[PDB]
């Protein structure tokens, strides 16, 4: 009953990639009913030291549309509003990696995602730091399974980002979410979320920003 | 001055793939200002004989955002409102092909795209007819060049559609647009449109349909 309409979303990330610090602030609204997200972020420290496409998976999966028969597999929402803690280790192939740790919960009537990120081992002339990534996004599948020992889930997936020269910089995602609360939560059978995104820019916007459009649906349980 | 706000769009396609006929009807609105499209289609003949993702490129490129310095390269809009004729030959790898012919123009205050399509040579157990395509979409680049002899353009690109088993069914696009009117039109220098799309479903919708979200920007001219 919390995600029955349009929920306001607020995001906040502090990061450090190879010693460079940045902050991103973002606002938007989600609608679990359609599993649609609209978010706008702004680098609040001037210019972003890494390409926007690498921060998309870091920058609120509770927003997924779960079909009615797949309702009892929604760990995401069954953990609200105390929230859950999402933890990730993202490995960009032949490059460095992001270690992230976020806390997603309701702070009043707004759903908030507070992130802390540390990148390390990035090649100064690779696609990330080199900014050879196209400003766009592809569809991927987010694999999920229960982690009972933790009363949470384990999620893994791989994203593919296009390079200017026609190639693909693959990023490996190891994920984990544990509830913030102490009560029973919903532990899912194996399944995944079909995820699709499109990035664009507000033309009136002066700050270095990114407009993110997203749709997410669960699948895999028959 | 015609694409300065939100323009209503109407689409209409009659097709025949390996002898099976279908019709799709669609409505939506575009906003060249952001290069955002929102469209909803409905198979009006019951169930669609091929997967929805194969009809996305067929189902209104005048909607692209062209940055101010790239303004004189917009053939698409410089051909309105008499419209232009878009013609395509799409070759799905190791499978059949779609021959399409559309006519895009303003019919009053609505921008309309009337399509006629014929598929042929499809493998009865391939990814198309087999329906082994995931319901999602990827980002691609739409290459453009002027075709002076015709007073139009030539466009080529290749799309990648995901298969259920983790592979990719590539589709090759040969395109051509010629003006319907007899006046000088704008012929572009070589460039492309970054294109991004996300597909979803209206949950209240009973008919076999598809909700298409799209963003398009030109690039390549400095």
């Amino acid at each position: 009953e919390l995600f029955t309409g349009v929920v306001p979303i607020l995001v906040e990330l502090d990061g450090d990639v190879n010693g460079h610090k940045f902050s991103v602030s973002g606002e938007g609204e989600g609608d679990a009913t359609y599993g649609k997200l609209t978010l706008k972020f702004i680098c609040t420290t001037g210019k972003l030291p890494v390409p926007w496409p690498t921060l998309v998976t870091t920058l609120v999966q509770c927003f997924s549309r779960y079909p009615d028969h797949m309702k009892r597999h929604d760990f995401f929402k069954s953990a609200m509003p105390e929230g859950y803690v999402q933890e990730r280790t993202i490995f960009f192939k032949d490059d460095g990696n992001y270690k992230t740790r976020a806390e997603v919960k309701f702070e009043g009537d707004t759903l908030v995602n507070r992130i802390e990120l540390k990148g390390i081992d990035f090649k100064e002339d690779g696609n990330i730091l080199g900014h050879k990534l196209e400003y766009n996004y592809n569809s991927h599948n987010v694999y999920i399974m229960a982690d009972k020992q933790k009363n949470g889930i384990k999620v893994n997936f791989k994203t593919r980002h296009n390079i200017e020269d026609g190639s693909v910089q693959l990023a490996d995602h190891y994920q984990q979410n544990t509830p913030i609360g102490d009560g029973p939560v919903l532990l899912p059978d194996n399944h995944y979320l079909s995820t699709q995104s499109a990035l664009s820019k507000d033309p009136n916007e002066k700050r270095d920003h990114m407009v993110l459009l997203e749709f997410v649906t669960a699948a895999g349980i028959t």
